[PDB]
């Protein structure tokens, strides 16, 4: 039973914000309609991506490995959460290098403290799981 | 009860993303408003269409063959999905090829990689369904035999 | 229980997507802003009346012949979803009618298949169902008369 | 129990569509930014302050007569379902009236006729309704 | 349990609308872009501002006075809500007070009748509930001096 | 099971605005494209990796220090609350800065009201909170004792 929960709950929430964060993406991109574009077309190309994976991965968990199916998920999920930040720092830089190129800056360099944070609290929560698994089997 | 659960979150989860996906795609199309137009006209209209039929096969679900009907509701939303991925490489390509050109390359050429892996990543899956079904089939049969055997 | 689940579950998703779609497709028109534009001004109008009709039967079937108003709520949902998908290809009409008209073509042409599986596997659906009603009557009539002939 | 779902299905629902569709409406008429133009301002109005009252009354139904904001609540609801219906076709007329209005006639025409079933369906259901109070009754 | 469900729903509810209207009404301000302009900034910096306190209360209400913030709670939304109406008609405005401002007036003028309404049933049922914490109150306290009368 | 509940709400109930706010804002952004830019390259950027840590913080959640990381994920929304209220103060300073710069002050300047009483808010209530957990601790000794002396 708590572990039902934990999946219907999981699997609504996954879903909701994958197709919500990549369709919102997707139209902020076409909204704003010199080399940072290289990266716009790739850094959109693989949210969409990423999600969807999310996303197909809502599809095939219901029927039906559960620990790496589960992990390819939350990776996904992660990766894509990642991203759109990535996102939001590589729009100030086009929204602005026009008009305004001056403030951009700020914009990607104030993305560098928190993109660690992210990927370090990442680390720490799941080293800390990982020595409860060893702990357990002892 | 299990399986009561697996349709309700199922339900609302496919009507969820069809409808948002869906009229995200269509809003985006026509924000932005040579060749490649060929393919933004149809790639749209498929995946609008597509999901569309994921939607009406959440509405003639819940009155009512329940593992084919469950096929064309996931077959539709995975093309559907794809679609979706498909839409965004063709959009960096006209949102790119007026002033940016040489960027959008690298959108339609990402794009391949995971586009294969997507599609091959429903085939590994599925694969390892139909091994079980057999699976069962062979031990669930035996088993039965074993009892007939013994009672003769 | 089993029925009253089939009917919240429904009920949320109904006005999910009637609403979603419904007002998407309304900011889908005006931000766009010869003779197809007598369609899309009647298309865009129906869909937003159609899905009101789901709406507003979301409202009464809550107090409250029961399978009367349930096709009236589902034949509603249904017009107004293949109306959606009729939506998009007047769209990348008008979206490209303007500059890049060729394209356009393969949108309408590439709908027309979708669009019959469409109404057709509905069909499909529907008619294995009346098989059912039909099959389970005679079966059920069957099992009595087998109890009323032994009771004599 | 029966009576409790009835309630929690229906805030949510309402509260749903009130939001999302006054919300919409909104965007729709500062996105296309002659008579008809007196209409599209009140139309607009009265559909956003319509919703809210429905909105106002899921915030007061949970606290606490019942029978009467019920109707308040339906009531309100239907009122603003009908003007979005209205709202569209005054969409078609100043989203055409420029450069197409020889199609926006059919918007207004085409309404006609759903507008009044829908008005109808509505009579309908709440006579035999009506009808049922009295059979129990007797 | 009726407890308990009575917060859930209220809880989603609460959060359900001021994310959507607050997020709505942004993107409206910005989408259009003489004195009505000093209101224009600060009916809408407000509206945010006042629903973000509903949301802040989302949070703070799971883990714990109860018809405190429950007030403060409902006091926000309801604020917030009637803003939302008012952002409209400053919206009708605007967006016609270039092109053609006649028709504005009635939009501000139709926003008086159920602005009134609106803070006029707010008050009703109020001054109802009032009236049955005190009527609980005498009724509660007459039984048990009823019982401390005979215990003696 | 109070507890299950408690989460499950306030999970979904976080995903909710987190995804709703953040997408909103980098749409309205984006939407309206001299030392402000400054800050609303920043105050965005800060807005989308707030709200992104919650989220993070909701896949997380559901395997597994549940005091700690629950203050993460409450001190990241209130983080990314405060933020979109920021949002829209610069909002009207941009939206305005270009043909109406005199009325964007009441906009930053009505600001500077509701945000004190937001975080003052907050405050009272975690106060009183405290003093509670305090409480329970000396009555929760106290009536222990009350065991003890006695069973001497």
């Amino acid at each position: 039973w708590r572990k039902l929960q934990l999946s219907r709950a999981k699997l609504k929430a996954s879903s909701w914000t994958s197709a919500l964060l990549s369709g919102f993406a997707m139209v902020a991109m076409v909204e704003v309609q010199p080399g940072m574009l290289i990266a716009f077309a790739i850094c959109t190309t693989l949210l969409v991506a990423v999600h969807m994976l999310a996303l197909m991965i809502s599809t095939c968990i219901l029927p039906n490995l559960h620990w790496y199916i589960e992990t390819a998920w939350a990776f996904s999920t992660l990766l894509g959460l990642i991203l759109f930040l990535l996102e939001i720092a590589i729009l100030c830089w086009v929204k602005f290098y026009d008009l305004s190129p001056p403030a951009a800056w700020s914009a990607t360099v104030v993305l560098i403290p928190v993109m660690i944070i992210f990927m370090a609290f990442a680390i720490h929560f799941y080293r800390s799981l990982v020595s409860h698994k060893y702990e357990v089997t002892v």
